[PDB]
């Protein structure tokens, strides 16, 4: 496995902590894939869900421009609320990617990591299944691991 950090509650909807194994998958500015535990989410200039570093989550998730709030469930379901509408509208699925050897991941800076020969191939799964951890919106993973 890898070293889990302690989950502190911030109540910020942008913060999504991972409880257990897995990394968020993002697309680097050059088109390649990277991975991170930094669940600090955002909406880029075209409604795409991105991380704190500004990197688009992979696969792409589009947030409607009229979305009032974004909810990310423990299973990774991404939904939004819209004015006067009672039911939440699901807009995407946030996946968690696991590796055989997290130590083998290469740091590329900004809390991002990429797949290496030592890390093994990525295993993309739903949060909660196949060893992948769970997502806790409003929580941060503290670096005091």
């Amino acid at each position: 496995l890898h070293s889990q950090g302690n989950l502190s509650q911030t109540n910020n909807s942008k913060d999504v902590a991972i409880k257990g194994q897995g990394f968020f998958q993002v697309m680097l500015p050059d088109g390649t894939s990277a991975y991170t535990r930094d669940g600090s989410f955002q909406v880029d200039q075209n409604g795409q869900l991105v991380t704190a570093g500004g990197f688009q989550v992979q696969p792409a998730i589009t947030i409607p421009a009229n979305a009032l709030s974004i909810t990310i469930g423990r299973d990774g379901v991404v939904s939004v609320t819209q004015q006067g509408q009672a039911a939440p509208v699901q807009v995407g699925q946030l996946n968690l990617t696991t590796f055989m050897n997290d130590t083998g991941l290469e740091s590329i800076g900004e809390n991002l990591y990429i797949e290496t020969q030592s890390s093994g191939a990525p295993n993309e799964s739903t949060p909660g299944l196949n060893g992948a951890g769970l997502l806790y919106q409003g929580y941060v993973e503290t670096s005091n691991v």
